């Protein structure tokens, strides 16, 4: 491997990605990435909060883009100021339980991983100490994902190339807030403290939270996502723990991998694809209508009531011909 | 752009340069920078202190260096310790108030702004919130610089290639520390404390303190400045909200760029030159005799009482020819 | 040297090396490497702490790779929460006492030193700010190696090329803990507070403890290192301020070079070898057999009573042929 091309790469915050080329600008190489674990409280929504424990400080963790064939080294650190040991399990690498069963770290104590990224498409990355600790960290935030593109970029069902313009990585997260027996939410000191009342709320397998960004509104408002008529935006979307219905209102999934994995074929103009919970999925849209969208997971109480809605602003000339008001609402009252 | 190179830059602390080439060693590539906004009390002089905001934990914020045609990619972080919300005005981009409404970050938040280089010149950059948050930021220290050379490296006057041996970067910065009906200075808890206090000052226009390198005496004694007889050394100098009259005093500006824009023809045997609050200029001089220089803001008050001077401390052999002491101080006395 | 390629380097923590390649790929470099100075307390073993003071946060420092010809380009960093000032001696250097005349930085302050690695060999690079403060600092756990690989890579006796397949660096460190009446050990709330007590014991030459990764047992049980057989591990040992002689139990030191320097011709099957103190040699041994080894200094009471023993565990088929229970313990009893 000494005679393999390096590349560091710097991450970027979600839902956006690090630089990258989309076809591979040359032979298999070692992407090199580092991540920092920390551990605080969030603010899910107004009067929730969440003792979240993250990669690099953000929910989801940021994405990796590599391609089929190359190799990932990833340096994770568990800062001393943390409270419990961390891991890492990535979905896109083969043995020791994706990595987690050589990457259990103490606060203070750092580790690094080499994997070979042999399957083109977006997987998971998540903690999983062990025993309960697994679904515990992972709902308190401690998922990301990596996209693997196939060395010649993405192909259709037909193998034609199709390429976008840019990638929105939107992690879907489920919590499990306790509350109180007025609905009001409660609120700790640090995340072991919380754990019994959790683990209540987590047997119900309802959850209080459902968000995109780490919280409830994210990406709507001043934070919505922005785009221009025809921009080719691919959304790569993934769910750790719990199963996801994206759509995307006002549009379509022009190609769509809801198992998220490339060499197989897309299907084409689904109005809502499927993320299986503990996987992530991709969806290429081409804007042709300026406006506003909203990205969500179709299950309306969970999109609208939990927080799963993201808004998309795009710019542009409207076209007629795929829609018209013929008649505005009019009408007599009194 | 995916098919252009990018370069990540590691910041050094004023005054000095990054790692770069004054010639332009390739065509256009990205150059990517990240800077963290620190927010912390800093001492200007004995008995004097500011609650200072700044670019990377600096003051002046780093000196950025690209070429014209080069694009530039700043992820500005607001760490969630500090208290107010920033942002980051290039002088050298074009659009969106040189960036400012395109980056302002809450505590907590993450920025990625890119901008054409397609001016060249040195350049100041600042932060600029909006409204009376503009000018404050900015004597909190919050103001840097962007040198973009041309391509081919400077030229003169007649257009003859020149080339410096080393770049120091001179941010001078003026402050409105609040004093007692005694002339001693007011501290404070955080910065928003001694907003009002601070903006009586200001409207005075009249600062308590004009520094190089944020701090009395910073480049002085100790921070004395080294070169040797021969260096041809660039001094780059900032002053991002009040004039300043540069001048080394023991030399000159062999060519000077007073307004900083490097394809226009710059001035030559200056003894003092001017930069206009709210610009960077440069001028480049060939040391040819050993000793102690300062280079000084010109209003010798601004320069002494102020704090306005920098030591240069250079080694070499004497010239006779240029100046010699014909007859040393003498004489009777009683 | 603008003319020079620039590598950036990430470091890992001892024992493990940053990624590098035996031979050079290129002509002379300039390798740049950033370290932030952390003084923190450690735990050296059960009711033993020392107040450290530490190069990147670790004991040793990290391990610097570069090859001979390159130049070395380190950003020293004293953040502002240290309460001392600290500098850096890189015995690989020459001129201004290995750098440290260069570097005293306070704490808030960064320098950056650059040097020509003009000789093959493993070297030592450590703090020592002058007077009382050198060995103090030392002991106290501010020392590290940087490793200068001949271009060619490492040659044998013969002048044969010899390769390794992995490389641990043993940091070996003397620490002088104050002890109570009883043989218990002190602890204290700063460095500076413990200063005189640790003064007394220093005074005897002996430490309390000796260790390996900074602190008893690091590199034992969980913390044990791993290889296969076969494998080619080249054993790079530091000792910055008192003699020790390694050896690795059920091996032997292939070729090794104790008093650290490349070019001179390695000594072979050696049982233990010599690390003065105030250097680094390197041992390569190819393992033979698998199963349980112990790299130790083999003053067996340094090894076992003040810490200085590490692990190795060793996967593969056992080899009859060089070693065999022929009777296996036997015998009767009452
Ligand atoms: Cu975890
Ligand atoms: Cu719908
Ligand atoms: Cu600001
Ligand atoms: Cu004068
Ligand atoms: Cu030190
Ligand atoms: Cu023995
Ligand atoms: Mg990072
Ligand atoms: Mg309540
Ligand atoms: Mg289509
Ligand atoms: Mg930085
Ligand atoms: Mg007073
Ligand atoms: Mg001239
Ligand atoms: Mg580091
Ligand atoms: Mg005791
Ligand atoms: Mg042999």
């Amino acid at each position: 491997l000494s005679n393999l091309p390096r590349v560091k790469h710097t991450l970027v915050p979600p839902p956006f990605a690090h630089a990258h080329e989309q076809v591979a600008a040359s032979g298999p190489v070692i992407n090199e990435f580092e991540m920092r674990i920390i551990e605080k409280e969030v603010q899910l929504d107004e009067d929730a909060y969440l003792q979240a424990m993250t990669f690099d400080g953000s929910i989801p963790g940021p994405l990796m883009i590599v391609h089929e064939g190359d190799y990932v080294e990833l340096t994770l650190i568990n800062p001393p100021e943390n409270t419990m040991p961390h891991n890492i399990d990535f979905h896109a690498a083969t043995g020791a339980l994706g990595g987690g069963g050589l990457t259990l770290i103490n606060p203070g104590e750092k580790v690094v991983l080499r994997f070979k990224a042999t399957r083109a498409g977006a997987f998971v990355y998540h903690c999983a100490p062990g025993g309960p600790m697994i679904p515990w960290h992972v709902v308190s935030g401690m998922a990301g994902c990596i996209m693997v593109l196939p060395r010649d970029g993405l192909k259709d069902h037909e193998g034609k190339p199709v390429r976008y313009d840019t990638v929105y990585y939107i992690g879907e997260s489920d919590h499990y807030i306790p509350k109180d027996e007025d609905g009001t939410y409660m609120r700790f000191s640090d995340p072991s403290e919380g754990y019994e009342d959790m683990v209540a709320v987590m047997d119900t397998l309802i959850p209080s939270h459902i968000v995109f960004n780490g919280a409830v509104g994210a990406l709507t408002g001043e934070g919505a996502l922005k785009a221009k008529v025809g921009d080719n935006v691919l959304f790569v979307h993934s769910q750790p723990n719990r199963d996801s219905r994206p759509a995307l209102i006002g549009g379509h999934g022009d190609l769509v991998w809801e198992t998220g994995k490339f060499h197989n074929a897309p299907e084409r103009d689904l109005e809502t694809w499927f993320i299986r919970g503990g996987t992530a999925g991709a969806a290429l849209y081409k804007f042709l209508q300026p406006g506003v969208y909203a990205y969500v997971n179709h299950n309306l109480i969970e999109a609208v009531h939990k927080g799963a809605t993201a808004h998309v602003l795009v710019e542009g000339e409207w076209d007629n011909d795929l829609m018209e008001q013929v008649v505005a609402p009019v009408g007599l009252t009194g």
